[PDB]
């Protein structure tokens, strides 16, 4: 079953209590002065960790329909986290400020869908203008202050972040793992990479987003392309033991090896994915050979014509650990030492120095970039086991923003950047008075992260919002320091994808709140 | 399930409220005025154990923000416990003062981060002057008063640890037994102790240490070292009959001999470890002769060249209990007898004398140590089970702090150490004013421990600690005889160690608790 | 029942929770955002309070302490309304401020005796410095801007005060009454007024403020003094005939006379007032007979030797009406024709002139002046009987804060002053830290009033305070213009003796709440 059905504004002040609760939870511990959130367990002390999430996910309601709401909005911070890995406490004071106002010009009888259309459109706006004025990234200073700002004020993980970025850059592939110890630790084990993907999507493994992944697995790098079983026997049965995963790498992922490695891996003997030798044709053999000097087991080559007979058990290579994914086969850290790898890479340079013409030229560079690039890989600090679980999540947060960050560039933080879109945006106008307030209603809710910042501060937020919209460009104010100034100069900088996200999560849930005709629930 | 979340000062309250229950019922135990604490029981008379340890276990509060505190805090004890064995209750006073000012501040209105910082640093420079001051142990009687006041006012204990490493030193291992009758008793049974490690991993026994322990095992000189199962056999079976342990010692763990071992352990006839005889070469062969003539069945050795299988039934020795470990293998007791012992002891003495050279001279000296320097055996004293099982606590702990003493030193006690500590520290400063109000919240709480014992005498905390703070060094108060003087010319020493534990981890779940944002928990 | 007994700390508390209820909602009716209110009535509608005096009356705090402390606020309000006939909310704004940050302060534990003391000593200081600043306020303009600020607002109030004010002079009373309505009129009443009072307080007729008016009241005029009651009765049964206040002027009674009549007054009930013959020894009697002339009627006097008793009702003259009030007494219209009445004037004005000593000079020109001064009247518009009250009210409260303004000159009102002055304090240091805090608080409750109507307005107080802070000289902030301009220019003064009085008080009334060591209350 029986339900409870309503009609008419009860279910708008619902609504809105609901959220209010939610948001202004969430919303304190936005902002430095306020400092972390407690989140409460069954067993043992409390878990102290800054994280607007870890707020939302404890909030929940007695009151059905306020509970609704409350669920509601926190598909905002959700969503955000998922597609920026950042920002979720300003996606809630965004969204908490849009629905707010909106539900008023609701209660006062203006037009719901067109209050939505509004919305949307300054929304739709605002996002260009945010690309015009964002920004592109920088060297390991601004990447870590970057990271820094994204991961609410550590400024050592932003460092990590930062250094990591500089090693691999995009390319390599950065990871990040419980530390070995109680430190944050950054370290580039040798990553080289090539262009694959894995033969077979069923070699897919834990790792949801797509990826395979592999730790301390063995590599066979058949060199010739695998003719037989038999060469594969011996490394079959290497690998058949346990908790060493094995990842061919022979000239082309085959058929014949590639259908025995999908068969064994099957029926649960040797895990095991299977990559081509990067490129085609001549230079295929000639990368099968760097991975080969890379990770130890040095097989004789296809460009010698030697096979994965010729490959042995010596041929059999190692390392801390192997992705394949979109990006390629990554391989991070390898048996083969320093010494060997940059011994390689210096071989390979003078390759690049004896090619008669530019296309030999830029195939060698391009092999020296994958063999060399490296991976770099994060470890959050450590001691105890419950911190170092929480500073491994702000680190994989702040190099999310700053990944983002270094592909189009961030714009200035502490909420300038929505403000001084805001601005821009004064004449905008839609098909009508009701368009034109929800137009307004999103402006106004761009100042709100501003606000909630400098409130979180101790200060008045319409006298510093006064003032920063006083000014222009970068001009804002530093809470960590109390004084206004150039936020691109005092390093404080979000990644243009999380301000964005951000923002569009808040008016699309607000958007849907809007409009409730009526209501129904279980009695 | 459905959430309460506060906000505000209301999570501060309860946790402080939590704090001081647990805190108040642990302190007064410190002290030697106040004397034992009980514990309840299921069935039968309670508990009474003089256990700061043994009060914390109990507490558990109804109000679950309350019990939240009290839970925390509790982990402070728990890591200063598990570290160093010793010093629960004065990390518990130190954490309670901690709190209690750290959160007063807060309620002031000071930057928790801030106050954590400052905090913080003065623990890390309060770590290092402990350092300085700290120093190191000496003969029996001071070991004995370390260990009685260790111990809490148990001298008997005290003054069987220190016999026992003035017996094998450190280097010796020492154990702790339940007694084999109602008395305190200390014996030395011949450790022999060699270096080694186990053969494989997977030999660890119950003890988590990652260790193994055997029961009057079996030992087997394969002198030789061991080529075939045949010359196994006799004594695998010997060590089939249950409850025998097998240990063996072949001129090197084997793979033939080892490779059995393994695969014989790991079906649960005959439980088996294997080390290799002590050092390379020549020698080892003349050391593995040293473990025959100790365990009694000597084995026609490796020097000799004859084999496992000329070891035989009477080859096989045995001993009331070994442990194989990161030391060594330490064989404790041996069938051979002290004569027998001793007079092999004499042998390699003058195998010493003889020695050409410096280096054969000190290769000897090497193994006279190992095979003279023994084990000690601690055996709690007993009648009634009850009571025998908790002298037997009190000596592990004493044993595990005394050790620590002697590593490095130890430090006036009585709480003087850290209010000397904290008078050298008067004039550290932070970034800011709430790290200074930080740095002094910890220079204060430095003192409570001696303000405690003094309170639990039945005295005046400020007078005796003013009194105290106005001499210097190891100007002290004697609580037991209620007079100032030299503590440590009268005995009353603790292990930097522990001093060093109790101060980190108070610090540190103090500084945890101090920022509480929002707290949620179950309805 | 018992009391119950507790400290008291808590007193503190709930005293502070009293306070805020009461001042939030004083607080809010300031100022011409400010909102209506209303009193209940037992029966018929509610009456109007609107102005925040009528507002504090409402309030009843359930809980004893919080409605004891409610109760203290208001009786600063009350002392400041009746004083200042103004500012009665000014005045308990400041109070709340003060006593917030007070009880923070004892919070603090600083000593509140410092902070009183401090405070009292900014007060004072306060106090001088306002009067420096306040400027002597004399116009036309000015006088009405006040009555308009005083009617919130009425130009024609203000203009009414002026017009009469200056008709009348200051020492010309100025009365309210009733016109036709709605009309402002002004008319100057001939008759005399002296420097008397009623004989006894019984004598108090319809108007609840304190005074006797009497319509067509007969007049008797007695040399002599009144033995006793029953001389007077035979002319007061005359006299009361019919519906007749009787008016008794007599030279003087002696006390024992004055104490047989004034029990035998009190006792009885009649409808008479009494005044002394204006002047003594022969002036006196001069000045009777002037009344005589005025009323029309004759004086009696104890030379003639005519017995009061023996002079009737019709020896007895009458005037149109006659005022009585404890400064002077006032007799409007007489009967007695203008031209007796001018002649008479001419023979004392040439008597004034006769008079060779100042002394005598004075005297005689006090004698003329009285009568010559006459009264003047002010009507306001008249009907409904509801709104003309509520008019007359705020006409008389108007006035009142005109007359005080006028001589001490105004100060801009806003709020200024006091911010004004209170910059200035700040340099002042009290004694103690405690008292310099003391001196603080002072000044900040000083700004609290500004913002509060700040507030009212919605805009952000802070900015505004900080505006108005950072101009110096008049700089202010208008409410209704939401501009900034000249407090002057703008012509927005608040009174002197207003603001003076508010401030005083509330800090008197701050200072006892500030301290209590223990509360007690019945159970
Ligand atoms: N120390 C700081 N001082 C000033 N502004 C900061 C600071 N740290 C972060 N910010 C700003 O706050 C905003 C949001 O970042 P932050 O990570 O702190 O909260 P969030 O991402 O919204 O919440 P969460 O990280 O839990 O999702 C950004 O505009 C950022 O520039
Ligand atoms: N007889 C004693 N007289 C004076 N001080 C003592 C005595 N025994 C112990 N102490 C002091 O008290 C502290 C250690 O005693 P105790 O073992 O009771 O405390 P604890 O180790 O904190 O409690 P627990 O052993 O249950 O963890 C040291 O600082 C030590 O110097
Ligand atoms: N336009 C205005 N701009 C600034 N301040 C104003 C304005 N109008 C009134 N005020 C201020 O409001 C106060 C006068 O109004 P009001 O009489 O209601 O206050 P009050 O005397 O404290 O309240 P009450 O008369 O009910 O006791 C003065 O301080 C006056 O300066
Ligand atoms: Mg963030
Ligand atoms: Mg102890
Ligand atoms: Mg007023």
């Amino acid at each position: 079953a029986a339900k409870d059905v309503k009609f008419g504004n009860d279910a708008r002040v619902k609504m809105l209590r609901g959220v209010n609760v939610l948001a202004d939870a969430v919303k304190v511990t936005l902002g430095p002065k306020g400092r972390n959130v407690v989140l409460d367990k069954s067993f043992g002390a409390p878990t102290i960790t800054k994280d607007g999430v870890s707020v939302a996910r404890e909030i929940e309601l007695e009151d059905k329909f306020e509970n609704m709401g409350a669920q509601m909005v926190k598909e905002v911070a959700s969503k955000a986290n998922d597609a920026a890995g950042d920002g979720t406490t300003t996606a809630t004071v965004l969204a908490q400020a849009i629905i707010t106002e909106g539900l008023k010009a609701v209660a006062a009888g203006m037009n719901p869908m067109d209050l939505k259309r509004g919305i949307d459109k300054a929304v739709t706006a605002a996002v260009e203008e945010l690309k015009a004025l964002s920004v592109p990234c920088s060297d390991s200073k601004a990447i870590a202050q970057v990271g820094t700002i994204s991961a609410n004020s550590d400024e050592t993980v932003g460092k990590l972040i930062a250094e990591a970025m500089d090693k691999v850059g995009k390319e390599g592939v950065i990871t990040v793992e419980d530390g070995t110890g109680l430190q944050d630790e950054l370290d580039v084990v040798e990553g080289m990479q090539f262009d694959r993907g894995y033969l077979s999507p069923y070699f897919i493994n834990k790792p949801e987003t797509g990826a395979v992944e592999l730790e301390s697995p063995f590599i066979l790098l058949a060199d010739k392309k695998i003719s037989n079983i038999r060469e594969m026997l011996p490394v079959l049965e290497a690998v058949a033991k346990a908790g060493k995963p094995l990842l061919i790498i022979a000239e082309d992922v085959e058929g014949e090896a590639l259908a025995t490695l999908v068969v064994n891996t099957m029926r649960g003997i040797v895990k095991v994915a299977a990559v081509k030798a990067p490129g085609f044709g001549d230079r295929r053999k000639a990368m099968l050979q760097d991975i080969a000097t890379l990770t130890g087991g040095t097989v004789i080559s296809e460009e010698i014509g030697m096979e994965l007979e010729k490959a042995t058990l010596e041929d059999l290579g190692q390392a801390k650990r192997v992705v394949i994914n979109k990006d390629t086969t990554t391989i991070i850290d390898g048996v083969g030492e320093e010494a060997a790898i940059q011994g390689r890479v210096a071989q390979i340079r003078q390759q690049i120095e004896e090619a008669t013409s530019d296309y030999d030229r830029e195939k060698l560079q391009e092999r020296v970039a994958k063999l060399a690039g490296g991976v770099a890989v994060i470890k959050v600090g450590a001691a105890t086991e419950v911190e170092m679980k929480e500073k491994k999540a702000r680190v994989e947060a702040a190099l999310h923003a700053t990944r983002a960050a270094v592909e189009e560039g961030v714009v200035a933080g502490g909420g300038v950047a929505l403000i001084r879109v805001a601005s821009k945006l004064a004449d905008l106008r839609g098909q009508n008075e009701d368009q034109n307030v929800g137009i307004k209603v999103a402006l106004r809710a761009m100042e709100a992260p501003l606000r909630q910042i400098v409130l979180n501060c101790g200060e008045e937020p319409s006298v510093v919002a006064n003032t920063v919209k006083g000014g222009d460009g970068n001009y804002g104010y530093n809470a960590a320091t109390e004084e206004y100034g150039n936020m691109i100069d005092m390093g404080i900088l979000d990644p243009t994808k999380v301000t964005r996200s951000a923002l569009q999560y808040a008016a699309s849930v607000a958007g849907l709140m809007i409009t409730t005709e009526c209501m129904v629930t279980d009695l």
